[PDB]
């Protein structure tokens, strides 16, 4: 036994009074936790053409797209208390939350506009009496709401047929059986992270690499990815958002509704498209990935890729891998031609003014990298059109459900043969194209 129960009696009233106790016994942890991306939201990412800080903070994606001026929504999902804007002290121990991964209560909640504070009215000091190690249910805290259409908020208990490894009637695997966990680095590699192994966890340290009776199926394992055949769907039980079209937010039209009550219009944010039980987009990927970055120029006249797996069917380092891809149009500068960080939240924000032309000022005066470059907002914007792409991993089916045969050759349709590179269908045409 620990001694929780004994010592957090508290009264506690902050997040910080509760890990200000936690740190008389753990500055370990603390110090160990804040050297990782969970505390400073920043990853080294190597691009085709340079080696950048990317990460969360320094991210532009099509949905919410920056968290510069916005960060009192978005840090709601920080393991932290606090970080608001930039004056965000990353040194300080008392700031980190201890509570969000380790809470065993189910009742620990980050106020989604409180800039990581908890909310009001918990039960602090019961919380932290009952800490301990973490389950699906508090990584999920941050990695089932927001968009990846592979963990939902049924990941929690899911079934056999959402998930083989989580089950929680069956293998009941918690997230770090797989992201196995040291000194609070939580391992696995995000999109366009490595070294030589595109895949820290992936799914050879617990099946072998010839896993099948068939060895046809054997043979295929040098060119398709496991994830391929073993994800035909995500978003199985929920719909995923699959568009967002931000050009046309501002309207007093009505905000209608799915097939699914999820909304198709809404004033504050623009058009949606929603998908339920989806099928990944398939791409060769080695391990790197390409990223557009604050600042870097664009071409409205065409789809700007925000991120992009990199490999071909040359590349021997590359294999095919299952992907979730989601399209979109957001607000751009005119003048100088680069994606615009707006800020549509708290005072000034698109979401209660409802004017771009402020949102795009107040979000280019905040945003780091901008000022950092000598950016300033021209006065003018638009909007043009971007896809994004994320790495599929998780809701790996029954072996039943596994592609087979016919999901790809003949009359399959899951790979498009001649954007993957290949001359036709390789089955039908042993001539031209091959992996390696
Ligand atoms: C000393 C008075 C402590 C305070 C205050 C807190 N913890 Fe603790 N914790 C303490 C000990 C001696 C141990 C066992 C360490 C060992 O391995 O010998 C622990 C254990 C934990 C764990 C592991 C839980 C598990 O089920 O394995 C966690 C996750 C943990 N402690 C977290 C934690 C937090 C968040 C605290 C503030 C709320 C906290 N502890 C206070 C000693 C002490
Ligand atoms: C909210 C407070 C989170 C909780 C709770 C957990 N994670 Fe998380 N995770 C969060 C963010 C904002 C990010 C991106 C960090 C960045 O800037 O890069 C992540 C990232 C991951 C990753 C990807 C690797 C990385 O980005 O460095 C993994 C593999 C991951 N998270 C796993 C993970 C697990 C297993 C959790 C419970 C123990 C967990 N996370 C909690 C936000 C939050
Ligand atoms: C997720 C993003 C986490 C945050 C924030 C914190 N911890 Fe953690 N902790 C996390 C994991 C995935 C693990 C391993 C769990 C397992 O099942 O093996 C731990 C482990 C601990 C332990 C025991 C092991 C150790 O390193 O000593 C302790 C004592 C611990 N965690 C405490 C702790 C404290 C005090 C935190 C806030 C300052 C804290 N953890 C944050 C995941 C995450
Ligand atoms: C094995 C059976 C897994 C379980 C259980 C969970 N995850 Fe996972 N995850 C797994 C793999 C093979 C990968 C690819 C990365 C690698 O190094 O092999 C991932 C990846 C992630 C990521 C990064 C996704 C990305 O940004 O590209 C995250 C954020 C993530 N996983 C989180 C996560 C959570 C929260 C889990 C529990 C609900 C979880 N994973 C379980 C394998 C496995
Ligand atoms: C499609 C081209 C596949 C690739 C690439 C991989 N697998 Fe597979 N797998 C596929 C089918 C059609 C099936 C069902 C047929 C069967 O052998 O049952 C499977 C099955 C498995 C299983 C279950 C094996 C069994 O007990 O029968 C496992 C454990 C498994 N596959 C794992 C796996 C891994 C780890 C892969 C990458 C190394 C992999 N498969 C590639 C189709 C395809
Ligand atoms: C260990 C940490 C694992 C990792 C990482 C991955 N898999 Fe797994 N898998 C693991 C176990 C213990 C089991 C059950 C095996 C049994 O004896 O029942 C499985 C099961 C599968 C299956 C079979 C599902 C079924 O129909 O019963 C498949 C197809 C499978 N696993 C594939 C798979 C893939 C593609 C992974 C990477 C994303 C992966 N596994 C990771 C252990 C672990
Ligand atoms: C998609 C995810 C596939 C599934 C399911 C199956 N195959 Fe496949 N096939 C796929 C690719 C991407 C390739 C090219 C591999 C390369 O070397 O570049 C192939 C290739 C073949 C071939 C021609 C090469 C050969 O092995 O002689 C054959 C005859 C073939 N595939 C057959 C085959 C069978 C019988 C399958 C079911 C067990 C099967 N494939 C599944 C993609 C996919
Ligand atoms: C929890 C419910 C979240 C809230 C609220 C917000 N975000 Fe997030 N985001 C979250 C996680 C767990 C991750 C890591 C994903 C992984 O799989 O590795 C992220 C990541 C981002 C990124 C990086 C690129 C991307 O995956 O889209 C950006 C640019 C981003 N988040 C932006 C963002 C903004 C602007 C938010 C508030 C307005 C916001 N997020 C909130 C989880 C959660």
């Amino acid at each position: 036994a620990n001694p929780h129960k004994d010592v957090l009696k508290g009264p506690f009233t902050t997040g910080s009074e509760v890990t200000t106790q936690c740190l008389t016994c753990h500055e370990e942890q603390a110090t160990d936790m804040m050297k990782t991306s969970h505390w400073t939201w920043e990853l080294e990412q190597k691009l085709p053409d340079r080696t950048v800080v990317r990460g969360k903070k320094n991210s532009i994606n099509n949905f919410c797209v920056a968290i510069s001026s916005n960060e009192p929504r978005c840090t709601s999902c920080h393991a932290g208390y606090g970080w608001k804007d930039n004056t965000f002290d990353f040194k300080d121990k008392t700031k980190v939350d201890c509570l969000i991964c380790h809470d065993t209560t189910g009742t620990y909640v980050k106020d989604p506009a409180g800039a990581g504070e908890p909310m009001a009215k918990l039960d602090l000091a019961k919380i932290a009496q009952n800490v301990g190690a973490p389950v699906r249910d508090n990584c999920g805290s941050c990695h089932f709401y927001g968009k990846h259409g592979d963990l939902d908020s049924s990941m929690a208990y899911p079934d056999k047929a959402t998930d083989v490894h989580m089950d929680s009637d069956g293998n009941n695997f918690q997230c770090q059986n797989c992201h196995t966990t040291e000194k609070h680095q939580i391992s696995g590699n995000a999109m366009g992270v490595s070294p030589g192994g595109i895949d820290h966890i992936g799914c050879e340290n617990c099946h072998d690499s010839a896993p099948h009776s068939n060895k046809k199926l054997n043979t295929h394992t040098a060119t398709v990815a496991c994830q391929t055949c073993h994800i035909p769907f995500f978003a199985k039980n929920e719909p995923t958002k699959m568009q967002w079209d931000w050009s046309t937010a501002g309207d007093d039209k009505p905000e209608t509704v799915d097939q699914y009550g999820k909304h198709t219009y809404q004033k504050k944010k623009g058009n949606f498209v929603w998908e339920k039980m989806v099928k990944p987009q398939y791409a060769w990927y080695n391990g790197t990935a390409n990223a557009y970055m604050a600042g870097d120029k664009m071409d409205s006249n065409v789809v700007t890729k925000l991120t992009y797996p990199m490999g071909d069917i040359n590349d021997a380092k590359a294999k095919i891998y299952p992907f979730k891809v989601h399209t979109g149009k957001q607000i751009y500068d005119k003048k100088l031609n680069i994606f615009i960080t707006p800020k549509t939240y708290g005072k000034g924000g698109y979401w209660s003014e409802f004017d771009w032309n402020l949102a795009a000022k107040l979000g280019m005066e905040a945003n780091p990298t901008m000022l950092e470059k000598g950016i300033k907002y021209s006065g003018e914007y638009d909007f043009a059109a971007t896809e994004m792409w994320w790495r599929i991993n998780h809701m790996v089916s029954p072996k039943e459900q596994a592609l087979n045969c016919n999901d790809c050759h003949n009359k399959g349709t899951r790979l498009d043969w001649q954007a993957l590179g290949y001359q036709g269908d390789p089955m039908k045409n042993k001539q031209g194209p091959k992996h390696k």
